[PDB]
């Protein structure tokens, strides 16, 4: 199939006239621009290489909105974790699959085109194994399958309830496996996920839900091929804890304990001092920030421009789902760095002093290193996973070039994404899936019985 | 007319069946729960009393988005501002029209009701009045009425570049007028106003714009029933200065040298400390708090858990117009005290733990009051100004009450916004607003002038 585009942003810069053709397997075979159309599709609004949804708990876009209640005059993040904990007890298998099928949807039409699904709901109600240990993993990806978004699901490795291999408390029973339990998960997943155009990822909860040696061991297991994800550094609880336990924070001791590289993506990392901040750079892994997650549940703000600065690379990830909006993800990012430094213009490169393509071509970047896809980018042998604009906007129609990325990023919103397109197929038009209508019947029955 | 909501937010709470008798004006003539429908249109969603935006100028929506370049290490609100400059001294009467149109039209389908224009635009290119002194404000009012948005129009009264009297700079030339043209200004436009149904107010852009003798001289010349407007304390080089020319700091000026009381709206207010605070809510003013605008713009964060435990009033305003949406406003008015404090649920009320109900009840009466408006309030008498949100929406149609307004605030968007009235009109149906497509045309050319 083929494509052609007024505009398109490309990994060199934004072009003009570019015809892309597309193989039958979904990868770009040809990229011309300046072309004629020759055949190709007319696309209505400015194309951008779709954006990477780094880290994802599906199940929690049930519950979204519905903790914002004051229980007490200092509610805290472990507060709502035990909400948290309350719908998680209550789900079986088929609303499992369910709920990630419409969140999926509501994804894609906000243009996030792959997620990463750290997923750590293994087992039924009483803890015990499925008759396939493998079912729950196994309905993330047939709903991946049915909304068309890419996917990197990643089984985790849930074992303790805090530093020091603490016993697992009752409220974490769907999560647990020992390590040699998880890498038979991980193994038996791969020829399903493979057989799906789904990808793979090694995954640890957080240092206080899996110990050192944990660690060491599946590290040594054998599959250097996979991505690795972990919680790390989000709440300065952790931070205290891990101190008394090791005498270091968090990123500063697993830096220490574990050859952390390319293949990391470090989830949240927010509490990382001056130090902590120059290894993570060093070590070219990716910061996975959750911007509405985060100051949703007061976490505090990353401290993105001196990473950033460093060579620091990110992605975003919506995480508890409360939000689902590449826009506000990356504004807010830039936002958050605004209150903070109470100045403006925050994250920019000494090569671009746009602060909308800045945010897009960082987080392009870095969601497509910690999914291991080939994405983020429209380039001859990536993956056809694009999103079209809206045309006939009159802020997109009069804006060029980086222009149209701040009018969209920063005086925008989700509802200028029009098509969405995942592996050289269309799986939005005009704002539209063609599964709403049966996803959002089967959700709101759902919606219903988890009251 | 009449009309039917199967759920409705009234002012003792929420309420079920309730038909609403609409008169001829436009005000609500008759309110009654658990009612039959009787030939009244059922409406397709929870109806809400619909938001006052206590805080805009129209103009700034033109530039949104596009000034977020780097063009030094540190960017500050002066070099944005010089910016907005350079875009003012472009606009003739006929764009300050269109863009203001354009506005209201998308304030209208995020929920926005009513609207407070801040406006300092008065004379043209040169600085020289028009034929009619009042030209400019006559085209808001225009816009406003096409649009079919609720209006106070507040006339700035702008005369200096800074404390002490300093000469207005070049760039400043269209907001100028001295106390005798001003006061003027207002005479002459009472009578257009008030034929349009639309509303006046007193308005002084700063202290820093202003004298305390013209600032006196205003206020002792009658207009006592008028709500006051002014921007203050919302940069930290403005409280310098202020302690420079004063000893005080801006808002503990105001409230030693102006009798501040209910009339008043605060705009910004951002550098307001524990003293200035207890002050303010004491007083019953209302914080106009623009939180996109701020964290744009690195304001900062403004104190509202502190002011909204003491009594305060506030109210939302979209000022710069980067973003247009009530669920921006309110969400991330919270989640800056989240971040901030590092904990969640920051903003309710002792007789209510919901976040969201206290938001949206905070602002619906801060900003009525703001306005000098009959609105924010479902009852009789009251103008009949509502949204109704989306019935339809799995997340919405599954909850009830209080909860329905955290699912559409912390886990929804402005989609969810479906129906807008305004004065018993309806001015938004089905996300859709008749004069759209016109405006949207008049607008891009409008764009394609001004760069
Ligand atoms: N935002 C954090 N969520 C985490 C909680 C945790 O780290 O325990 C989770 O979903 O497992
Ligand atoms: N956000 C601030 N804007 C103000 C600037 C000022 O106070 O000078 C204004 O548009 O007049
Ligand atoms: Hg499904
Ligand atoms: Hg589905
Ligand atoms: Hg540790
Ligand atoms: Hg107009
Ligand atoms: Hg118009
Ligand atoms: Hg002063
Ligand atoms: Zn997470
Ligand atoms: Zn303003």
């Amino acid at each position: 199939s083929a494509i052609f585009a007024e505009r398109a942003l490309l990994p060199e810069g934004w072009a003009r006239n570019v015809r892309f053709e597309i193989s039958a397997d979904g990868v770009l075979a040809e990229i011309r621009p300046d072309a004629n159309a020759d055949g190709a599709e007319r696309l209505g609004g400015a194309v951008l290489p779709g954006m990477p949804n780094l880290h994802s708990h599906a199940f929690q876009r049930a519950m979204a909105g519905l903790a914002e209640v004051a229980g007490n005059p200092n509610d805290s993040f472990w507060t709502w974790r035990e909400l948290m904990y309350r719908m998680v007890a209550r789900l079986s298998p088929e609303q499992i699959e369910v709920i990630a099928c419409q969140l999926y949807i509501e994804m894609l039409k906000a243009g996030y085109t792959a997620v990463a699904e750290f997923h750590y709901v293994h087992h039924d109600l009483d803890g015990r194994s499925y008759a396939d240990p493998a079912e729950l993993s196994l309905r993330i990806s047939r709903a991946a399958s049915a909304a068309g978004i890419g996917l990197t699901l990643l089984p985790v490795l849930y074992s303790h309830a805090g530093f020091g291999g603490q016993p697992a408390s009752e409220g974490q029973r769907r999560f647990i496996n020992g390590s040699e339990a998880y890498l038979e998960l991980l193994q038996r997943l791969r020829a399903p996920l493979e057989a799906a155009g789904h990808s793979l990822g090694l995954c640890f909860h957080s240092l206080r839900a899996v110990t050192p040696q944990q660690i060491a061991t599946v590290l040594a297991a054998g599959h250097d091929d996979l991505p690795v994800h972990i919680h790390i550094a989000e709440q300065q609880k952790e931070v205290d804890d891990c101190q008394a336990w090791s005498g270091r924070r968090p990123l500063q001791w697993l830096y220490e304990n574990v050859a952390v590289d390319q293949r990391w993506c470090l989830v949240h990392a927010t509490h990382a001092d001056p130090a902590e901040v120059a290894a993570m750079a060093r070590s070219g892994a990716v910061a996975g920030l959750c911007l509405s997650t985060e100051a949703n549940l007061g976490d505090g703000i990353f401290p993105a421009t001196d990473f950033l600065a460093q060579g620091g690379r990110l992605g975003i990830g919506s995480d508890s789902h409360v939000s689902l909006s590449v826009v506000e993800e990356l504004r807010w990012l830039e936002y958050g760095q605004r209150l903070r430094d109470r100045k403006r213009n925050r994250l920019y490169r000494d090569d671009q002093p746009m602060i909308g393509r800045t945010l897009y071509d960082a987080a392009l970047a870095g969601g497509a290193q910690a999914l291991g896809q080939p994405i983020g980018s429209l380039a001859v042998g990536r993956r056809a996973d694009l999103l079209v604009l809206d045309g006939n906007d009159p802020y997109l129609a009069s804006a060029e070039g980086d222009a149209l990325l701040n009018r969209w990023l920063f005086a925008g919103g989700d509802r200028q994404v029009r098509d969405v397109m995942v592996a050289g197929r269309w799986v939005v038009r005009d704002g539209r899936h063609a599964g709403e209508e049966r996803s959002a019947r089967a959700f709101v029955q759902v919606l219903g019985e988890l009251l």
